[PDB]
Order: structure tokens, then sequence, then C-alpha cells
């Protein structure tokens, strides 16, 4: 028993991480096989990140203005190549480290680790979801970029995030292993909104199933309700429209319990209605938002 | 910015979990050099486990018994002894994985990173604190036995707890890697109380410094306080009696945010006699303990 909130072991990435330095900017890169993924911004001077444009910016630079260091020896930079958002710089040798990986755009809503890196030294791991509004609530200072978010899957390493950037909010911003930004933002120093960013409501759900699981059941009420009553509900509290495909993804956890998935919508809805009462869920007295179903069961069955 | 609960990478200490098995009872065990540890209830059966005399239990087990596997293959088991709760099975082959190591036993209220595993594979990483009752809120089931805690300082890893039992309660209880109990804790399936669980004081100061260097100031007022009637207010609250050496060692946050340690006590004075009033600090609604000063300043300098 007990419910944390769980990253994956970061050792398979660990061995990934490189140091990129390209004119006075030093971030993290990741080196898979015979290639390294950093952020393009690397190129960058100060003066030119208010509006770059990159292509003209990447034509000064050739294959030895790129250094990549993993650990204490140099990599020999041979190709180098904008895709999107992201740079791929190919170096005359594969990583000996490089697990089974793949790369995946992942959907809002989803979880995933993050090691935090700075000079291509992992530094910290922490778990983390995609928000609805494209953006991640991580723990970054300078430096950090380059980072990634990952899963595992028993030895196959899922990249769906490499770190851009800190919006003036404190939220952070990055792109997909292919440079492709989740959300509608730009690597440019510019004011950026990021949106309303609304509760991921099968998530809550699945960790009310995991607080039953646990022994909290406090909350747990006479009443049971239906998809479209709770989702009056949810729309009042900025909370994502439940569906039937939500629904079906709670259904172990529901049969695991025996709570029906809208008896313990039921209870959600009061949660919202009445507040905790200066109670708390699993150690906290917020609904947390950030654990998948397939978390909470991966938590409470032990995949390794 | 943002703060997480944040873990340290766990390469260095996955490169070491072996699996452990003794009859019809498997765990973990930590592979360092030629000794593979693990908690000396590996040795039990189920009828034993009520009031188990090790010493007798240990004397019908010789070191063929003991299986020991790293990943696919076995090691070769030349030895064994019982050191406090803990067997120390010599092996024929040193760890190639081994990394800088030192066994320490933590004090109540500092933090360390736990890497729960199963069959000697792990499935996770978070963070957690020594609670002052010696206990550990950590998240592990059936067959976590022998996952161990951990600190890193830089390359040298700092084990400090191995897990060996979940109390009716569902908090755990482990051993430091000589094989001593943090708490008043025995290996034997009988009801133990924890005992009073306080809030660590000098952590909460520590986060509330976070809170302040990450832009969350809403609880700042124009109050200070003493130690003596800031301790009468942390006695009512179970909160654990602030001294100096606590002051002394919030002195760099107290420098960095240029708000002093009494003036910070008079904020967490009233929000322990007033509540949040349904506002955060930090995405939370209730005040967290289990970050340490260390973890604060580490967390807001990026320290790899
Ligand atoms: O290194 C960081 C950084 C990263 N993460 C969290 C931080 C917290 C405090 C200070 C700095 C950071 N930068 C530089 C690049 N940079 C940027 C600016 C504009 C566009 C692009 Cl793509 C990138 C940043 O946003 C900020
Ligand atoms: O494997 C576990 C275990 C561990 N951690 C969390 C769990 C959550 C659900 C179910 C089982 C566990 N056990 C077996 C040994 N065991 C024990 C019983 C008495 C004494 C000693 Cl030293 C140890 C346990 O407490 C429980």
């Amino acid at each position: 028993s007990g419910f944390r909130k769980m990253a994956f072991p970061s050792g398979k990435v660990e061995g990934c991480m490189v140091q990129v330095t390209c004119g006075t900017t030093t971030l993290n890169g990741l080196w898979l096989d015979d290639v390294v993924y950093c952020p393009r911004h690397v190129i960058c001077t100060s003066e030119d990140m208010l509006n770059p444009n990159y292509e003209d910016l990447l034509i000064r630079k050739s294959n030895h203005n790129f250094l990549v260091q993993a650990g204490n020896v140099q990599l020999r930079v041979i190709g180098h190549s904008m895709q999107n958002c992201v740079l791929k710089l190919k170096v005359d040798t594969a990583n000996p480290k490089t697990p089974k990986y793949k790369f995946v755009r992942i959907q809002p809503g989803q979880t995933f680790s993050v090691l935090a890196c700075y000079n291509g030294s992992p530094s910290g791991v922490y778990q983390c979801a995609m928000r609805p509004n494209f953006t991640i609530k991580g723990s970054f200072l300078n430096g950090s970029c380059g980072s990634v978010g990952f899963n595992i899957d028993y030895d196959c390493v899922s990249f769906c995030y490499m770190h851009h950037m800190e919006l003036p909010t404190g939220v952070h911003a990055g792109t997909d292993l292919e440079g492709n930004f989740y959300g509608p933002f730009v690597d440019r120093q510019t004011a950026q909104a990021a949106g309303t960013d609304t509760t991921i409501t099968v998530n809550v759900l699945a960790w009310l199933y995991a607080a039953v699981i646990n022994g909290d059941r406090w909350f747990l009420n006479r009443f049971t309700t239906t998809l479209n009553d709770f989702n009056l509900v949810a729309m009042k509290y900025n909370y994502e429209p439940l569906t039937q495909d939500h629904v079906d993804i709670l259904g172990p956890l529901s049969a695991q319990t025996g709570i029906a998935v809208l008896d313990m919508c039921a209870s959600l809805k009061e949660l919202l209605q009445n507040g905790m009462n200066g109670r708390t869920i699993l150690g906290s007295a917020l609904l947390e938002d950030e654990f998948t179903p397939f978390d909470v069961v991966r938590q409470c069955s032990g995949v390794t």
C-alpha cells in the first residue's frame, strides 16, 4: 500500500544524456545510435532569441561549431540538420548505452517521467502530465533545455518530450523528439498565451480508485449520477468532460473495487460541490489529476 | 522555476539490484562488490513469521539454498552471514556496475530516493522522508522487500534504507544497510505501534522559502515571532520544535529571499492558526514537510 508520484527508473535515459555547446550556448542533448537530438535554439545568441531566423542562423554554423561531450569525451560531429525545432547532429560513434527506444507524441492528460539535466549530467527525476493546454508543470532551471520526458515499457524507452522553454507564467513548453511543439508555442522569446488549463477528469477518477484501494474511503457516498449530469458539474469546475472511452478505461479499477464508474463520478461531483472540508485523500488536500488509470493499476500491481 | 518531489537519477542503484530466493520466498537484494545484502526474513516461511528464531532458521540454511540472480545470470554464493536484520551473501563475482558507495544511517526528517523493486527488477523511483516516528510513507507491494533508499553526492551513492515491512496502518519500516531497524520495529508479524508522527518544521519552512522563490507569496505577512513563541504554536499542531540549528540551516534560504527565518515562522504560525482558506502553495493545499533545506537549495540551484 501507499501512493506516491512515482517516476520510471531513469538509468536507460541517463546513459543517453550529452552536453551540446554552440557558440556561447550550452544545453543537453539526447544521444541515440549515432544521432544527438537537441533544441535548435542552441544556435542562438541572446540578441537573436527575440525573433530568430533559424534557417539563416543555422547557415552560419558548420559541423565543427557543434561541440558534443558525453561525460568527459568529445564526440565528432559529421552531420547536422534541423527537423522542426530540434537539431540532429550526426556523430561518428553509436551510443553503446542506447536502449531499445521509440519516439512518441503523447496525448494531453498522459503522464511521463522527466530526467532534469544540466551540462549533460542528470540531476533529478520526477513524474508529470502533459496538461490539456499542452504545457507541463515541471521543475527546470537555466541550462535544463534538452532534458527529456519518457515512458518505459519493460525494456523499451518511449521518448515523448524535450524541454525547450519556460513561459513567463513559470510553466514549461517543449517538443516531441521530431521537434514539433506540444501546443501553439514557438521557440521565440515573446509573450505566449498558455491557455485555460482544465483538470484531467479521467485521472482524478483513477486516483479516487487508488484512494479506495489504499483504504481512504471517506469520500464515498450513497449516490450515483449519469455521464451527462456529471459533465454539467465538470464544466462548472473546469474539468474535462468524461466520455464512454474514459469509463471503459476505468473498467479494471471499477472491477477491482466493485465501485461502478458512475458511482465514483457522484463522489467526485460531491467533492467538487462541497470541497474536502479540511480532510485529505492519499495525503493530499486537493484532487490529484497527474495519475492516469494505467499509472494507478501499475503502482497497485507492480509492473517492472 | 517549478517545484516537484524530485528523486535522484536511479541508474547507479538499478545496476545493483538482484533477486534473492530462499526456499519459497523471493525478494530483492543489493549487490555491491562481492556481497549481496537482503532482509533476513527471506529465510522465513509463513508459519515462522509470527515469532521467528532467525539464528535457528539460518542454521538449517547453506550457501546453495540462497539463489541470487542478477538479470538472467545466476550468482554463485560462497558465504552467508547475518548482521542484525540483514543477510550478507558473499558471491564469487564483484558487481561490475558497483558505484562509489557508502552506508549511512539517516536522521529523522532527512529525505532520500527509493527505487521500488520486484523480483530484482526496478519498477519506479520516488522521493520520501524518514518520518520523526522512523517510518516512511512509501509505495510498496508484495515482493518489494529489499528495495533501497539512497542519496547521491555527485558520483557517490549513500544507501540509507532497505525495505522490510508494511505495518497494519499502511506505513513502511525498514533498516539501514547494517540491518538496524529505524525505530522500535522488529521483523516479526506482530502488531507494532508506529508512534505519533509529527511535522518536520524545518522542512515546511524550507518549502515556504521554495514557494517564495517560485512566486507564491500570498502567505507572507507583516508579522514576526520569537523561537519560543513559535514553538508554543508548533507544539499545539504536532510540529517539531524549531531550534537555532534549524534557523542556521535556513540561512542560505533566508539570504536568497531576504526574509528573516523568524518572519517566515510568523507566516507559518498564521497558516497553522488560520488554514489555507482554500488557497494553494506550490500546487499543494497542505503544508509540505518532505523537502529539506538542502533539497530546496538543490532544486533551486541545479546540482548534478
Ligand atoms: O535555460 C533556459 C531555461 C529553461 N527552463 C527553465 C528555466 C528557468 C529559469 C531560467 C532559465 C530557464 N532558458 C534559455 C532558453 N529559453 C528560451 C527562450 C526563448 C525561446 C526558446 Cl526555444 C528558449 C528559455 O525559455 C529559458
Ligand atoms: O512483501 C511484503 C510487503 C512489503 N511491503 C509492502 C507490502 C504491501 C502489501 C503486501 C505485502 C507487502 N511482505 C512480506 C514480508 N512482510 C513481513 C512480515 C513480518 C516481518 C517482516 Cl520483517 C516482513 C511484510 O510485512 C509484507
